[PDB]
RNA sequence: AUAUACCGCCAUCUUAACCCUGAUGAAGGCUACAAAGUACGUUAGGUCAAGGUGUAGCCC
């Protein structure tokens, strides 16, 4: 959601370019476009603080495996 | 006599695209504590005095 409490314009602006989203939704949120919508609480600093946690763990952890994964390759 | 013959000189006037919204109707697009907007000719002109090339007139 933007300031004033309607949907961000990237949401329908990545559906027209069929760029896939995911997205953190509340209960006055609208995710019928949003492709891996998470529903949950996106006000409170723990919980936004978890959800960047885990995102950038994920990212950096499929990084780093992308990268043994090709060093193994070249390796064996 | 004619630049109301040209040339010279002066002067007069004339000389986009992309992206969104509305049911992809006519149509519309701003808010900063930010909400779709971004990129030459012309003249019955003057000048025959610091300049020219022609054309015509009269020639009891
Ligand atoms: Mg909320
Ligand atoms: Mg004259």
């Amino acid at each position: 959601l933007n300031n004033i409490f309607e949907p961000h314009v990237a949401v329908r602006d990545a559906a027209k370019m069929n760029i896939p989203t995911v997205g953190i939704v509340d209960t006055n949120c609208n995710p019928c476009l949003i492709t891996y919508p998470v529903p949950g609480n996106d006000d409170s600093p723990l919980a936004v603080h978890l959800y960047c946690r885990l995102f950038q763990t994920a990212i950096t952890r499929a990084k780093e495996k992308r990268q043994q994964v090709e060093a193994l390759y070249r390796l064996q």
